[PDB]
C-alpha cells in the first residue's frame, strides 16, 4: 500500500482469500468492510498517526456514528482489488472517511463505501464537537476541496433511519461475541455488528439475492458480558428495516437497512 | 505466492493485518490457522487441484482428523511472515500436510504446524483407506523421502488424548455459530473449533499468558443448528489444559484437545 502523488490519499491491493468468500465463491460483505477497515488503518499509519497529538492528551477518540457501503460486483476467490481512502473534515461535526474499490485488471469501480465519525472522550464516552487545535492537525492529510464517494444530491448513505416496531418479522436471539470478535483494544469489531444485523435475513433471500447496499448507524456499543437480538422486517429488488438491541433490557445499539438484487 | 524449485512445496507471504491481532497486537492463534489454510488452498490450486480426478468420480473428499501447531513467537501487526507448506502420504491411513512459519526479515523460524486428513465419502460420511488410483495421483506433488515439520522422537504431534470428566473446571456454554464462520461449501470452517476451544479458557489465563501449543482431534462436524459446549479442566512457568467441545443437547463429542501456555 502506499499513499498517492499528492498525499491527500491512499492505495492498497488484496487478493481475496479462500476463507473470505461465500457460497458463491465471491468476498462477503463482511470481508469488504474488514478490508475497508485495514486500507484506512495503513492510511492512518502512513501519515504518522488515527489520534492526533492533542486527542492523545485529552483522551479523545473517533469513533463510527454511521457505515454505508454499495457493491456492484462482488471480486471472487483469488481476485485482486484495489482499494483507495481519503478522509475529510465535516466541520464541528465530525470527519468522515470514504472509499472506491476497483477490479484490479479492469480498472472498473466495483463498489463504494462512506462513513462518518464523531469525537468521544475514550473514558466518559461523551461526545464532543471537534476543536480548532484537532482540525488543522487532521486538515493537512485530506484534501480540501470536497472530493465524495457518494456525490448524487439526495442519495442513500444521507437518508434517515426509522426504529423497527414490535413485533420484527424475522430474528436471530441470543448471538455473543467470541474472542475473535474483538479488536486489539478489547472493543467488539465494528464489522461484527455487520454481520450480526445479517443473521436475521432468512437464508432463502441470502441463496437468491446479493446484498448490493448497506446502511448501518452505531449508537451504543456490546459492553462485557452483554447478548444481542437482531430484529428484521420486510419494508418492500428487496428492502429490510433492520435493529440489533440487547436481550435483556431492549437497549437499542444499532439500526440499519439493506437493499438486495435478484442474481 | 509459488511452488519452490523442486515443484515439491509452497511459499506465500503474508503482512498482519490490524483486525488479525489480540491486545498484544500480534496475530492471534486463529489467524495463523486461517493463514495455514489459506497457503494449503493455494498449494493445491498451484498443481492442478485438494480432490484428485477418482476422488471426484467416486464423492471422496479429505477430511481433517488432527491439527497440531506451536508457535515460538506470534508475528506482530503490520510484520511479514512466511510459510512453507509440503504434503506427504501416509499409506493407507491418509495424507499428512505440514507447514514451517518464518519471520521473513530474519529468516528465523517462529512456529510449525503439522496435520492428520483421512478419506471420506461426502454424501455417507464413511471413512475409507487411500486406494493405489488415488496414491498414485498424488504422490508426483509430494517428496518422497520423509520431510517432517516435527520429526523428534516422542513428540507432542503423536500423543493420545483423553476425554474430560464431567465436572468441568471452566467452560462457555451456547456457542452457535454465524454466516461468517460458514466456508465457501456451507460447512463450518476448521478454525472457529479452535475458537470455541479457546472460549472457556478464563480470561486472565489469556491476559497473563501466551498459547505456546495446541493439539486438536476432530471427531464430528457442528451440522445445521448444533449449539456447543466449550469444556475446559487445568491439567498441569507453564500452564497445560485439557479440552472437550461436545454439542449442548446430547452432550454428543465434536472435537477434544490440549493447550500449552507459557507466562509472558
Ligand atoms: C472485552 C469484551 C468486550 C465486549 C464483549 C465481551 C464479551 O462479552 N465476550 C467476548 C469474550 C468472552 C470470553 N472470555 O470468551 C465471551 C464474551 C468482552
Ligand atoms: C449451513 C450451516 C452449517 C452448520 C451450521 C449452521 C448453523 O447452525 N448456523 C449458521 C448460519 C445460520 C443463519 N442462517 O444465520 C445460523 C446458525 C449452518
Amino acid at each position: 500500500g502506499s499513499l498517492t502523488e499528492d498525499g491527500l490519499s491512499y492505495k492498497e491491493k488484496f487478493v481475496v482469500r479462500s476463507y473470505e468468500v461465500g457460497s458463491n465463491k465471491t468476498a462477503t460483505v463482511e470481508t469488504i468492510a474488514n478490508l475497508l477497515q485495514e486500507v484506512g488503518c495503513n492510511h492512518a499509519q502512513s501519515v504518522g498517526f488515527a489520534t492526533t497529538t492533542t486527542m492523545r492528551k485529552l483522551h479523545l477518540i473517533w469513533v463510527t456514528a454511521r457505515m454505508h457501503i454499495e457493491i456492484y460486483k462482488y471480486p471472487a476467490w483469488g481476485d485482486v482489488v484495489e482499494i483507495e481512502t481519503w478522509c475529510q473534515s465535516e466541520g464541528r461535526i465530525g470527519t468522515r472517511r470514504d472509499w472506491i474499490l476497483k477490479d484490479s485488471v479492469t480498472g472498473e469501480v466495483t463498489g463504494r463505501a462512506t462513513s462518518k465519525w464523531v469525537m468521544m472522550n475514550q473514558d466518559t464516552r461523551r461526545l464532543q464537537k471537534v476543536s480548532d487545535d484537532v482540525r488543522d492537525e487532521y486538515l493537512v492529510f485530506c484534501p480540501q476541496e470536497p472530493r465524495l464517494a457518494f456525490p448524487e444530491e439526495n442519495n442513500r448513505s444521507l437518508k434517515k433511519i426509522p426504529k423497527l416496531e414490535d413485533p420484527a418479522q424475522y430474528s436471530m436471539i441470543g448471538l455473543k461475541p467470541r474472542r475473535a470478535d474483538l479488536d486489539m483494544n478489547q472493543h467488539v469489531n465494528n464489522v461484527t455488528y455487520i454481520g450480526w444485523v445479517l443473521e436475521s435475513i432468512p437464508q432463502e433471500i441470502v441463496d437468491t439475492h446479493e446484498l448490493q447496499v448497506i446502511t448501518l448507524d452505531y449508537r451504543r456499543e456490546c459492553q462485557q458480558d452483554d447478548v444481542v437480538d437482531s430484529l428484521t422486517t420486510t419494508t418492500s429488488d428487496s428492502q429490510f428495516l433492520h435493529l440489533l438491541r440487547l436481550s435483556g433490557d431492549g437497549q437499542e445499539i444499532n439500526r440499519g437497512t439493506t437493499l438486495w438484487r435478484k442474481k
